[PDB]
């Protein structure tokens, strides 16, 4: 539980950083500092906190994708069966948050873009409330939640860079295709250098630079095609999942949630936290998140086609499902990509109902297997 | 193997290729002259595409050399105690004949007395390459002696351009400098084994000095020197780090490096051009300042017992190393392109042309010499 309480007081000195008189002012400022790479022609124009994310979930999802893939093949996804009760539970743990948050915002078609806020779920800080008091937390738990969060973060990437997403330009899309082809040639011919492959992320992740959320994909793309076999006792994606984990738990999602958790809390009043992007944030995480995945969850196994970890009671995945409402990172990362180049304020107010939601959920959750 | 000197000089015949025929000499010109503006809210840095590039690939090849030091200055050849002092005394030779037979040619023309450490470095890729050639029976420690020698005269060059005849940066820059220094002193006395932390910081110390590239570069050396070397508990980061960093420098940063410096068009090269007191000052200072400096202070040493020949060397086969020495090529290109900074653009490329010219005349000569001893 070392990598939660690390996290906390990133985001905890975020807060301070952006309502202390001394240092608010010289901590907004930096991250809107703008940073323009001109190469000739070409001209990218990105602000400070722009390149820090698209180079911090670069590195994050690239973990992912090491981690989804060994799912996928070794752990509770690798079959049909096993991963039905895990899958069913996403998608319920996303569409009732959607229509929730959706129920809120749909007379305003400005707010009713980040629909996927409530639908994310902070990995490591959900791990580290179970790690608290994980004692005795069954361990089919913790591969439930984070086979649980790791498609609803994914999924939300993957939906955001394929609908509302800007094109990027032809050549750039020239060059990705490339560097994948370059990835997939390099996988079939059997290479297992991990520098070679991320050698080619780079110009994977550099071309799609323009977009925060391909550039994010890029490190899902490369986790995907670092080889996971077996050869001489040795892997390439275990001992490359095996480095990052450190970096990322103690390093990437500090710096993270210490340059996007900080608000300015001047003016916060009732009326303004109830109102329908906040509210229907925090309605989306505390209920909307809990409710969906103790729906579906319910239905499959009444209607035949669920599967079971072991230790199960069922009672203990509701609960779980409120633990699910702590979106933190994940979805103040998706609430900078659905509510980016719009009123300054939107993501200010998305993140005031992201950490109200995430802190009421983690109380709650925290309550509940306390008790069991 | 030789496999690194091979590919260096398939890098650099591809690079030959592309600055001569005309359906590439358009491309391969304009891209390395490409501007790259970075601004960062008030601060800017301008640089051309070939200096971001030489910037980051030296940056890892000093990196490498930095941890080659380190290991031969404490556990290694050179060592401390005047252990290795034969390449030590060669080394102060193997610079002082070269300057000063470069600047017997350039001594009225003050524009090119400032290059006057050009003849002064070592490729150790291609020296060790050619030196692989023939490495069915060759002494182990002839090879140990040229890697020795070769990186103190490239070093030592790198020290002195950046002492005087570097530019000056900002305060807040050297201030942000030693502080990245601080810290890497102290992550080595606290025992800090993670190899990425050092890196991490020295990603500081590199970034801090980027307007300059002499300090740029040096800064990888001292990333070099404060990786921990002590074999507790069966690890050493340093020597692991090597092992990771020596296939990479080999076949990617040196190929990239004489892919994008060795190309030069030679579209009105003349005998009588090549004859001038720039060109022909390198072709001396390499083929003739490098054996001659080299095999005279290895005399002066020898008979005044200073130092001792190593075994398994003949001092006919310590010259067959001056001869094969006078491989300049990638380190006397990154040499010439820091002292012909910011001057006349024709001065990078007379100067290329007495690399070369100069290198190949000393790897046949050092081949074709050695392979009779
Ligand atoms: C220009 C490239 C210069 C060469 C270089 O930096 O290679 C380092 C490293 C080489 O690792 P490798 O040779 O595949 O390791 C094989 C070992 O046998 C097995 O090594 P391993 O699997 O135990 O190690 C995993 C490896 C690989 O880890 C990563 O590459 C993670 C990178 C994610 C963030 C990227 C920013 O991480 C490292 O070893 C770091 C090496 C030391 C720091 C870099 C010098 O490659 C990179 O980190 C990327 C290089 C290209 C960057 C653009
Ligand atoms: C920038 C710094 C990059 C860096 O430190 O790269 C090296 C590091 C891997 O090195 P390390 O984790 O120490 O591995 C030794 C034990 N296997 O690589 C990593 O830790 C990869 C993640 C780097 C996160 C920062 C990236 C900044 C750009
Ligand atoms: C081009 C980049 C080449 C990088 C080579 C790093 C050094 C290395 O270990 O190479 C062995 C490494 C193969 O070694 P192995 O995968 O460990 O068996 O070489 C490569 O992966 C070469 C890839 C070439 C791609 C061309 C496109
Ligand atoms: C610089 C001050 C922090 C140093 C942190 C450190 O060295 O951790 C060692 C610590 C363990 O070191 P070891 O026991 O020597 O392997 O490193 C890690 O846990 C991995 C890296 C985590 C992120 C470090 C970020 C530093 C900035």
């Amino acid at each position: 539980a070392s990598g939660g309480i690390i996290l906390i007081i990133a985001a905890a000195l975020a807060m301070l950083m952006a309502n202390m008189g001394a240092t608010s002012g010289w901590y907004h400022d930096f991250l809107e500092t703008p940073v323009q790479l001109r190469v000739g022609a070409l001209e990218i124009n990105k602000n400070m906190l722009l390149w820090i994310n698209d180079a911090l979930m670069a590195v994050f999802f690239l973990l992912i994708g090491l981690e989804v893939k060994r799912e996928l093949m070794q752990g509770s996804l690798a079959s049909l069966r096993q991963a039905a009760f895990p899958v069913i539970a996403a998608i319920g743990g996303m569409i009732v948050p959607a229509l929730l948050y959706l129920a809120f915002n749909y007379s305003d078609p400005v707010t009713r873009e980040g629909w996927a806020i409530p639908a994310a779920t902070d990995i490591a800080f959900a791990l580290g409330v179970l790690a608290l008091l994980g004692s005795r937390v069954p361990l089919a738990l913790k591969i439930f939640l984070m086979a649980l969060a790791i498609i609803d973060d994914l999924g939300a990437i993957v939906i955001i860079a394929l609908f509302y997403t800007s094109d990027l330009s032809i050549v750039s899309l020239g060059v990705a295709a490339f560097a994948i082809a370059v990835l997939a040639l390099l996988n079939l011919c059997g290479v297992r250098r991990t520098g070679v492959y991320i050698l080619v992320g780079a110009v994977l992740w550099t071309a799609v630079l323009k977009s925060g959320v391909h550039a994010t994909l890029a490190g899902v793309i490369v986790g995907f095609f670092i080889p996971l076999k077996e050869k001489h006792g040795r892997s390439p994606a275990k001992r490359l999942e095996h480095v990052l984990h450190p970096w990322v738990a103690y390093l990437i999602l500090p710096l993270f949630a210490f340059a996007n958790a900080g608000v300015s809390l001047q003016g916060v009043t009732i009326d303004g936290l109830t109102s329908m992007l906040p509210l229907g944030i925090i309605a989306g995480l505390l209920i909307g998140r809990p409710l969906g995945i103790s729906l579906f969850c319910w239905l499959a196994l009444r209607f035949k086609l669920a599967h079971l970890p072991q230790g199960t009671t069922y009672q203990q995945i509701m609960a779980v499902g409120i633990l699910c409402g702590i979106g933190f990172t994940m979805s103040i990362f998706i609430a900078s990509l659905a509510f980016g180049n719009v009123d300054p304020e939107l993501i200010n107010w998305a993140k005031l109902g992201i950490l109200i939601g995430s802190l009421l959920s983690a109380v709650v959750g925290y309550s509940w297997l306390r008790a069991r």
